[PDB]
């Protein structure tokens, strides 16, 4: 588990359950390039995006698909996603957890990095 | 010298028409009424206070989000929000508070 | 666990370690009572405040020393704590979890209530 | 139409000369840019766009964090912060963002 996501609700107080979530990497050419992807569970996690082999150095993007949360509980958002943009592993590999907060009109996103 | 300043994440608007109350720490501990408004149009609250009445110590500024919520028909988690703080050259203090039903951010802007 | 308390550290990216968090309840005079207390794990959890059975309907106040955590890191920050006043138990017992994000000049909380 | 503050959790002041960029969706899926500027003393962009200028469509508002914080000698976690919202009666845009190394957060207000 080396890149997790969180997701949680503001409105209702709970985990953001079924959350859309794709990971580009930067390519060579500075294009973005899927890199993985994968939904929330109910606990609002979500694992298994990667591996400590697949998740070499790079700029990542995690794209949290808001959206499509929020329209399929009937609200129009304001955003089309929330996102963090980061570099990886330049000092070694890490592990990352991606914590986002989610209302119709804003969101918060921390990372917690550890060691390992 | 103190200005509140509150923002409403669900509609993403000001929010408006929010009770205040601050509060200064006495001697025994108890919370002294200081200053209390209702934000405006603009999700702000000026005139709170005054240099001279604005002395060092512990503050305490309760922003009744229950009632803003129940107002706008929306269920929330929160009796209200009590930021707490300490007040330290020439100095201006706006407290910002960014709202949502089941979360509340607030930051200080000290200039 | 029908409350726990997470911390996360918005500066170095990092659960906020050896937190100290202190419960209050409201008393019938309408005064603060003691309810329980702990410190965060180096997950930046604190498990075990309470018990099904301790945990009644009430008003509750969470205060994080979050004053304690910053001076500890040699930082001088604008809080005395942060915070979240509640009300318990209405609708029956739920599962609270409080998640408290910090910097020195900002805090958020959120709510995650579960049922169970 | 589009102002964009921005504020330093860290530091408890507005986020001075920060660069921002605006973009907008093209047809073909690419980011076309649209307006930018920096951030003045008040931690405000104001300026970036006219009522002729501002259609409905997809904007991106790119805060350039890493620089802000590199400037001020703080190790920072994300690239930037990416912004990206649909503009659909009377409307202003304001993006508000609060800053810190490791976590930011963002804001409409939509009055
Ligand atoms: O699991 C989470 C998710 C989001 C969190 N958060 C993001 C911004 N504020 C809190 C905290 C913990
Ligand atoms: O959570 C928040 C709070 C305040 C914010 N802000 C208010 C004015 N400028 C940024 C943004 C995000
Ligand atoms: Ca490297
Ligand atoms: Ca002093
Ligand atoms: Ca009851
Ligand atoms: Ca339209």
């Amino acid at each position: 588990c080396p890149l997790m996501v969180k997701v949680l609700d503001a409105v209702r107080g709970s985990p953001a359950i079924n959350v859309a979530v794709h990971v580009f990497r930067k390519a060579a050419d500075d294009t973005w390039e899927p890199f993985a992807s994968g939904k929330t569970s109910e606990s609002g996690e979500l694992h298994g995006l990667t591996t400590e082999e697949e998740f070499v150095e790079g700029i990542y993007k995690v794209e949290i698909d808001t959206k499509s949360y929020w329209k399929a509980l009937g609200i129009s958002p304001f955003h089309e996603h929330a996102e963090v943009v980061f570099t990886a592993n330049d000092s070694g590999p890490r592990r990352y957890t991606i914590a986002a907060l989610l209302s119709p009109y804003s969101y918060s996103t921390t990372a917690v990095v550890t060691n390992p």
